């Protein structure tokens, strides 16, 4: 699979509103991965204690990991789906020490789809949504390909 120039334009067009203020919407997705998909909690092990959303919010150790996703993910992007050099210590991590299955980089795209939706009305009308639906698919489709390679079957 390969996004044109011009769906690339619409990820990245959204991307820079994001970059408004990272930290604001990493902690937003971040809350509604764990919301919607409790079990995912339970593989931060700084984070499988935590019980409401106000004690979510009020983590700072959160925000910061949500900056991280947020910024790995930006540099993804960036690359237009030329990401091999980026995927690979991010599959070896993913796959290798934390133990995150594709299932749950599926909830996590669903949760980043859900939160641009809800801020962005702007730049994430129907036709950036899909384009930024092709952009997580392909970072996915290329993870799970990279789980393969190394072991792990996602
Ligand atoms: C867009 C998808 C994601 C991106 C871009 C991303 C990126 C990152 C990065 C850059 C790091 C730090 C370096 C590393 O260990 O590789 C990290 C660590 C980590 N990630 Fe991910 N991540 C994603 C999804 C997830 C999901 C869905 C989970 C769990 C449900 C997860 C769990 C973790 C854990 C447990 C760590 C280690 C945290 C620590 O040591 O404090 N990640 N991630």
């Amino acid at each position: 699979m390969v996004l044109s120039e011009g769906e690339w334009q619409l990820v990245l067009h959204v991307w820079a509103k994001v970059e408004a203020d990272v930290a604001g919407h990493g902690q937003d997705i971040l809350i509604r991965l764990f919301k919607s998909h409790p079990e995912t909690l339970e593989k931060w092990d700084r984070f499988k204690h935590l019980k409401t959303e106000a004690e979510m919010k009020a983590s700072e150790d959160l925000k910061k990991d949500g900056v991280t996703i947020l910024t790995a993910l930006g540099a993804i992007l960036k690359k237009k789906g030329h990401h091999e050099a980026e995927l690979k210590p991010l599959a070896q991590s993913h796959a290798t020490k934390h133990k995150i299955p594709i299932k749950y980089l599926e909830f996590i795209s669903e949760a980043i789809i859900h939160v641009l939706h809800s801020r962005h009305p702007g730049n994430f009308g129907a036709d950036a949504q899909g384009a930024m639906n092709k952009a997580l698919e392909l970072f996915r489709k290329d993870i799970a390909a990279k789980y393969k390679e190394l072991g792990y079957q996602g």
